[PDB]
């Protein structure tokens, strides 16, 4: 029964050690206690003191013991990213999404950000026609913007 | 009733004409309809084609005969002014507020902005830790932001 | 693929057969596109002709070909399930939460009502004060209260 | 400089008085302060200590000198009458009207709601079919639900 995070795999770690990952969807990083059947089968539960609130992140160590490890994994999703021109034309995006409650995430770069893909914000990004693209891929907990 | 935009006093305009505008809090700026009593004590109705969609903005050229100008003046109001420090910190603010459904207008400097002074908002503000001073200022229906 | 249903277990049904449950989150019931995996092995794939429009309910049975069954299990979750004193009250809560645009659900009886547990969403319940305990429970779609999308649908 | 809720009239009372009354829609009742020209020339000074939540309701005695009294009118507006026929569906209401971040005032009769009148509002009540009739009338801040 796993109570607090010993780290994470991207600070070394050049693995090196058997690793089982634990999948979880980016809807379910904020969860408190919960069980999990892990990716190879194993058995693990959590129940966290000062979880991280923003939500658990890739790579997140729930168990290290010698060269065995239990991390966690952020399973890939439809993902509406989003390019900014300017720094005016992100206001304008953010502001607009907020009205509309979707979720919101920085980017890997300064004029970026990915929200979930919804038919309808595809529609809103169109409107006001903004460089975007969806791909499949990774929204961190910790890239979120406040709920 | 009177129609036309023939713009705005900011095409200086050091008058040379004797004014007197019409009085609108910030939110009274989209009424497509209604009349009112000017500043003077003269009197105008409306009526509504083509009036820019966001709102009437700060000196909108009412009606001309020779130099003595009807217009619209827009009060000042209680005014939460936001500093940013960083495109983040914009964005942040930006959803945060926008998802509160409380309203915003683009400020002086690209990373400043204006919205209508709350508590909840205040607040939230400080909750965030960003930097801004309460003030009492106009908010120019042009430097609104859409929604939609 | 699947197409469309093929009723419910409460039509029985008194199994007498083998449920192979696919197991739903409580907000996963509306898709009309997705993947699943069964409770065992089984891929499943949900193209849906018609879906009800609430969504999947406890035990719609999927699959019911022979005796091998495939019914829709709803995962547990914790609920603030809601007792309330009067229509005035009820009144209250439905129109609050409307506007904090939360899921919100029918209980037991004519004055009960169930939510996701979050935290705002309880701090306020206290803050005008209306009975509710938190419990690990069912959220039934069969029971929801409309939707929504928040604003204009 | 007014703050006394000096009272509220219904306490009879009965006029006994000239009473000049001051005209806002349900929307102006909202402030601590701000200005005005009441029904038969004047203009009034204010601010509000104890500024009932709610606002300004019917009748509000602001100013009381002999029989010399001003108080507040609210005007009558269009307005949405519901009658919810059980609390199934009282519930389906309230919640998909806050889910609009729209209006909402209670009753007189038992399942009996009102909300202002706008064309979207109605748009839901009939998808609903739920059983209004659309009718001008007064909007008793005393009857507005929160949101906290
Ligand atoms: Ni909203």
């Amino acid at each position: 029964i796993i109570e607090r995070l010993v780290g994470n795999l991207r600070d070394l770690n050049p693995l090196d050690f058997s690793v089982d990952h634990v999948d979880l969807e980016w809807f379910e990083t904020r969860k408190k206690i919960a069980r999990f059947k892990t990716r190879q089968g194993k058995d693990i539960a959590i129940r966290l003191k000062d979880a991280p609130k923003l939500g658990l992140s890739q790579g997140d160590i729930l168990f290290k013991e010698e060269k065995e490890i239990i991390a966690v994994n952020i399973l890939d999703s439809e993902v509406i990213h989003i390019q900014a021109k300017s720094v005016a034309e992100v206001a304008k995006i953010c502001y607009e999404i907020g009205n509309r409650h979707a979720a919101l995430y920085y980017g890997e770069s300064q004029f970026e950000f990915k929200t979930p893909f919804e038919k309808p914000t595809l529609a809103l990004l169109e409107k006001l026609g903004v460089q975007n693209r969806v791909l499949s891929s990774k929204l961190d907990s910790k890239e979120r913007l406040t709920v």
